[PDB]
Parts: structure tokens; C-alpha cells; sequence
């Protein structure tokens, strides 16, 4: 009969970071 | 004998973007 | 006999999250 299967794996790759969001909007008036 | 340990699994969730921006300061005086 | 290889590990870690956008552009003037 078969032997007895290893453990499981280990985790795949930690996900990519976000990206950096978009500027700003413009200031008030001066 | 057991087997060896499984294959690594699937990379994990891209990471969210990063949100919007501050206001810039406000403009030059008046 | 050798024993199969275990399950495939889980998912990977979700990404984490970006940075936040720079600041916006100056306001218009005064």
C-alpha cells in the first residue's frame, strides 16, 4: 500500500505591496 | 517511508493601492 | 513504498496595502 503522505507545503509568496495612491486636489485660495 | 513535504502554495491578494492625496497648501497670497 | 508528497500549502500572505498619494498641487492665488 502506499506511504504515508508528507506534511502539507509551505505558504505561497506573500502578495504584491498596493501601489501609491494618486496626488492630492489642488489647495484653497491664497 | 512518508512522503516529503508538499509542493509551496498559490502567492497571495495583491495589496490594496493606497488611497488619494492631501489637499496641496493653500495658494500664494492675495 | 515512498509516500506522496503532502497537500499544497495554503495562499499566500495578503499584500499589504500602499502608501498614500502625495499632496495635491498649490491653490490659486489670493
Amino acid at each position: 500500500p502506499p506511504g504515508p503522505p508528507g506534511p502539507p507545503g509551505k505558504p505561497g509568496a506573500n502578495g504584491l505591496s498596493g501601489e501609491r495612491g494618486p496626488p492630492g486636489p489642488p489647495g484653497p485660495p491664497g
